[PDB]
């Protein structure tokens, strides 16, 4: 596990860092229907909404 995911460049990095209101994980499953959804930094130290694609 933890080997499949999908970055969502079409998402505000602000809402991601929002530990109080992470609309990222909620957004992913909303449309993408990912597993849980989470935000993480990229090669360029850019926090993006990375969704999980593997299960239902």
């Amino acid at each position: 596990q933890d080997k499949c995911k999908k970055v969502y460049e079409n998402y505000p990095v602000s809402k991601c860092q929002l530990r109080i209101a992470n609309q990222c994980n909620y957004d992913c499953k909303l449309d993408k229907h990912a597993r849980s959804g989470e935000c993480f930094y990229d090669e360029k130290r850019n926090l993006q909404c990375i969704c999980d694609y593997c299960e239902y």
